[PDB]
């Protein structure tokens, strides 16, 4: 099995959204302290009709049907996700509701958990099954699913929906470059679900956003060696067209790329000119743990990163932007992004990809794009994903109502035995969507479609 | 990459245990319905100094340590389990302590999660991981962790616990037949766990052992099919020298032994003489769910199994019977018994392991055993392991004990802020062993050694 990755993505995010600008107004934030403090526009949410559930029979029946994939063909199948709503029974064994109507029982492949980072093992574990001896000569099935949603305070913001399908094979367009890649892995306590009754996580940000550096910098600098063992130079910010990162809000991916650039300098590399060395050394007196805190460090970093960042960065926000953190699906709608706006230009091209996880799980690693027939297409992805169409089919949310709903799905959490309202949701979402109908007294679910 | 598996094995249990026939006295229960009915001679509990992650890092350590393998050498690293204690923060992050110390933080994987299937899960992700494009030359570690515990009624007489860990690697002396293999998926409520903050299960039995059986004919049939292929002939119960099984309680395991005999039936197979013939073929009108049903046939076919069961299953059952449900780790105790008895009759041999988590994920695997170096031979394994000396290390409860300290764990799972309190159960543990000292207002975890 040769040039194993990805071929065929597709993704689904509920259409009930509300608009930053508006809940700036909502909470008393500063004016822009979401849309350019946080770098967000817009954040998608489940209602009660809607889960990781729903949203992942959505995704796959999706991917199935349009990219005209017979669902006997698929001989493995992998969830990524951080959202449980049973600690024994995975969501991988409700995705066999939709297995079960053409008797494809022989399919491997159960939950992957950790944190915003799942979906990556996921996809790393379907890869190696393509290329292992006991793979039968089926595709593999990836899917991303989670559901973003803070307490009231100031992380509630940062909030997103999302599932995203991958399926997985050989003579791709988006091929893994087998070595090149890094992880670093840690036990930390920056951002946790302890509270086993709660939707909502713990969280520090003294760590949070300080670990998500640590770690990135420790799969840079493992990529880095691997690169110069197999293409005989130093990796800099120069050697791949493309970075895509875990997307928890906007305002992160400025910083994360600015400090590939920092890092950059550390290593004397060919990508930091005369200028960049004068401005930059003012700071190599840092403690390690200094870098990692110095606010004057991040401003410089970000300013001499900003047109990099348009060439490199800039393309694979979209979708970030407009719809929030995606957890396990934030990276690969990022991805989705990048192949959206720029695949026209993307055969032959290097994209490197960064997923992270707090408790701190991260791989840094690497893809070659290329071209390849239809309907395992850069063009074809970029047609059936359909994201213009599907960021048109939204419907706003005044902050109020939000609010209301975040209180409801407060009591749905955990519970059981309800039937589901329909009045005023079911009529706005897309035709053929899966919804939750009713959790009956044994906290057994019941979806319904269209 | 050649003759990948398992390389060398541990195991953990805590040595705190109470007997069935004491615990069929103290509830009321008539005697011998938990060492007949049952099959079981004894419950091993984790007391509050005992969780899945302190019995992890005893299996690992161990492992380590006494088989002189050194941690850098670990580069993939991943856990089973169905116990949460985090609903993001994976057990994997926890074990990462252990390798912070030699500076190796570029190890891949994290936590699988579907019921008493989840480490067989990571142990085939393990495999094609070696096998892969991407395998940096390193072993790859999988460590199986649980903690069986049930409310009040007739379920509780079923718990156990254990952590157990295997090191994977090329030139192996358990070696994966890559094809020989079926696996069942399907979407069923016959055991699951949707109470949050509860540390028990929501059991069915009317599904429970129908869906263990529906998915055991339905993997057996698809090895069938595999072995057909390859080998030109039909499988039966003859053509391996060991059927091992997931051991959720002893009497199972002889009805899923009974099971494989009468799908011989079904089909014909070498296995099934004139006799037995005549003996099942009163039933032959049944439906398919009238079989999953009929209490007649189920004594008819453990009654023709007895010598088979002897000779291929009996030596399976030390430990299950011993210690009790090991969830994810059940199936791989078994295999340690096997290994424990039999291994100087085990080269050359075939094994065929069967492995199943509720919600319903399933596989049925074959194995080849052989003859190899120390330290990675079937004997060392078998000395390493010290089954004997573990099970002779233990200490009594009185049923009543048990009780209070099952009310004690009721308050501890999920809370925060407290200190475990050690007088005279500290002084019951190995020299060595890692225990839960205490959990702080954050609920954070804090591990002590000796
Ligand atoms: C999810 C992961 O995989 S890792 C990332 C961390 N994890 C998460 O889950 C994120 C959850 N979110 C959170 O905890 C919070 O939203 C935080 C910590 C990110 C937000 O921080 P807060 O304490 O709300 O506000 P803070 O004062 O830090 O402001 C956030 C940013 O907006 C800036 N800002 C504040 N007001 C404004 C404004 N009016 N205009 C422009 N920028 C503003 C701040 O200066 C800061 O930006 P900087 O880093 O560019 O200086
Ligand atoms: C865990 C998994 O991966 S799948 C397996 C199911 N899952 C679990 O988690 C097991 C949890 N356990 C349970 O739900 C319960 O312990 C059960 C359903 C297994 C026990 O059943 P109960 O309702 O307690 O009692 P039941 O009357 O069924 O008796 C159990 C067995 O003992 C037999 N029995 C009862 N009393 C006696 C006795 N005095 N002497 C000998 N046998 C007896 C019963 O006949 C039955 O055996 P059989 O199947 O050989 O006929």
């Amino acid at each position: 099995a040769k040039n194993v990755g990805i071929l065929a993505m597709d993704i689904y995010f509920p259409p009930t959204c509300v608009q930053q600008e508006a809940l700036e107004a909502h909470d008393g934030a500063s004016k822009g302290k979401y849309t350019i403090g946080l770098g967000q526009d817009c954040l998608a949410f489940c209602t009660e009709l809607e889960d990781v559930i729903s949203m992942s029979f959505n995704a796959v029946t999706s991917l199935l049907e349009k990219y005209k994939i017979d669902p006997k063909q698929i001989g493995r199948l992998e969830v990524g996700s951080e959202t449980v709503i049973d600690k024994s029974k995975s969501i991988k064994t409700f995705l066999m509701q939709l297995f079960e109507k053409c008797g494809n029982t022989d399919v491997e492949g159960v939950d992957s958990t950790n944190a915003c980072y799942g979906g990556t093992a996921a996809l790393l574990n379907c890869v190696n099954w393509v290329e292992s001896n006991s793979w039968d000569g089926r595709y593999g099935l990836v899917i991303c699913t989670d559901s973003a949603v803070y307490a009231e305070g100031p992380a509630r913001p940062t909030g997103g929906a999302a599932a995203i399908a991958m399926l997985i094979g050989p003579d791709a367009p988006i091929v893994f470059e087998s070595k090149l890649r890094g992880s670093h892995m840690a036990h930390v306590y920056d951002f946790y679900k302890p509270n086993l009754a709660s939707e909502y996580p713990v969280v520090d940000g003294k760590l949070s956003q300080t670990c998500y550096l640590m770690a990135l910098d420790s799969c840079y600098k493992h990529l880095c060696n691997k690169f110069e063992k197999l293409e005989g130079k130093e990796f800099s910010i120069n050697d791949a067209d493309y970075f895509v990162f875990h997307s928890p809000y906007n305002k992160l991916v400025q910083k994360s790329f600015a400090r590939l650039l920092y890092n950059d300098f550390l290593r004397n590399a060919s990508s930091i000119d005369e200028a960049a060395k004068e401005k930059f050394t003012p700071y190599s007196s840092l403690s390690l743990d200094e870098s990692y805190q110095s606010r004057d460090l991040e401003k410089v970093s970000q300013q001499l990163a900003k047109t990099y960042y348009d060439a490199k960065v800039q393309p694979t926000t979209l979708v970030p932007k407009q719809v929030g953190n995606m957890y396990t699906a934030s990276l690969y709608a990022a991805f989705a992004s990048l192949v959206h706006n720029k695949h026209s230009d993307l055969a032959g091209k290097r994209v490197v990809m960064f997923s992270y996880g707090s408790g701190s799980t991260a791989t840094m690693f690497s893809l070659r794009l290329c071209e390849n027939q239809s309907p395992f297409s850069l063009s074809n992805i970029a047609s059936v994903m359909d994201v213009g169409g599907k960021l048109k089919a939204r419907h706003e949310y005044a902050p109020e109502k939000f609010v209301e709903t975040m209180k409801l799905m407060e009591h749905r959490y955990g519970a059981k035995e309800f039937v589901t309202s329909k009045e005023g949701i079911l009529d706005l979402l897309a035709p053929g969507t899966y919804y939750l109908k009713e959790v009956d007294s044994l906290y057994r679910r019941f979806y319904g479609k269209k």
